[PDB]
């Protein structure tokens, strides 16, 4: 379907068997959640947003359910203020924009 | 157009006759620019994002142009670390997400 941007565009997203409500956001190169724990291996990480940078934990080959796709991604987990989905897995499941 | 996002959606934007590099953000609320001088009325406001929190000048009714759609939008001015194109201008050219 189409998704127009009048309000902010949340999706509703399972992962590590929770249901969470997450932002697509095209001007974020990843998806990255608030405080979560994931399974698996991980590695620190720093990126940086609008405000400076934040530390998160970065898992690699997380399953996540999002607009009716099986997608696996790379996930960041750390203090940002809302659960945002990159580019990473927005290019996973077709998504573009178009105007 | 339809743009993948396999590659960050800059597009280049007019503003008081500068042209610029910016990126779509289906994320960001609110158009924000680097500094630069505009004309007119502004007021402060706080903006958030990862990372934190930045203050910006606000300036209503600014012409902008952006890839030949001409919109009237407020524009936000401040320490971004890009040039950003929010919802509210991308309401106005008609732009939408597509699965
Ligand atoms: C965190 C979002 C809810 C809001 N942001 C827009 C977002 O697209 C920024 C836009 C952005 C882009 C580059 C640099 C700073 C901000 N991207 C971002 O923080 O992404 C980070 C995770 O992926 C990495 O890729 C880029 C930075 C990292 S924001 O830049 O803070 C912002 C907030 C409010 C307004 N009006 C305008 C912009």
């Amino acid at each position: 379907p189409q998704i127009t941007l009048w309000k902010r565009p949340f999706v509703t997203i399972k992962i590590g068997g929770q249901l969470k409500e997450a932002l697509l956001d095209t001007g974020a190169d990843d998806t990255v959640l608030e405080e979560m724990n994931l399974p698996g291996r991980w590695k620190p990480k720093i990126i940086g947003g609008v405000g400076g940078l934040i530390k998160v934990r970065q898992y690699d080959q997380i399953p996540i359910e999002i607009c009716g796709h099986k997608a696996i991604s790379t996930v960041l987990v750390g203090p940002t203020p809302v659960n945002i989905i990159g580019r990473n897995l927005l290019t996973q499941i077709g998504c573009t924009l178009n105007f």
